[PDB]
């Protein structure tokens, strides 16, 4: 699965939107217990991506978009609706919807909600089996070159 290239004008939803989804993504790492430290490495309780979206690097600034992306390329690839007509409501419409669930704990615990009070569509439901495969598709056409 490859597609297209993201056209620009999702541009002002998308920092305001990577400065929501590490604040929704990052906690999801520390349920082993790993922390932020210096250097990449396992063995010794850590893991240096536990940082905010801004904070990291570059190379690591984007490695928090890319599953943002991941979720927009093949959805505006997908030929339905996905332009932004009901504005993704945090920082731009007030109407508090996006950071709902949280619990902290010792250690980064931002605020995903779980939502669960409304149905998912029929897509995203179908959608699960192919933005998991397409981590093989983009591992495979690196493995088998």
């Amino acid at each position: 699965t490859s597609q297209i290239v993201l056209p620009p004008h999702l541009e002002r939803i998308r920092e305001r939107l990577a400065e929501n989804i590490h604040e929704l993504w990052v906690m999801n790492k520390i349920e082993l217990g790993w922390q932020y430290g210096p250097v990449r490495d396992d063995n010794k309780r850590q893991h240096p991506c536990l940082v905010e979206f801004c904070k990291l690097p570059e190379q690591e600034r984007n490695y928090n978009l890319q599953m943002s992306l991941e979720t927009l390329k093949t959805l505006l690839a997908l030929g339905c609706h996905v332009g932004i007509a009901d504005e993704h409501a945090e920082e731009k419409v007030k109407k508090m919807k996006l950071p709902k669930n949280y619990q902290l704990t010792s250690g980064y615990k931002p605020a995903p909600m779980d939502l669960s009070f409304i149905k998912l569509t029929p897509s995203q439901e179908a959608m699960v089996d192919k933005l998991a495969e397409n981590a093989h598709n983009v591992w495979a056409r690196d493995r088998i070159r």
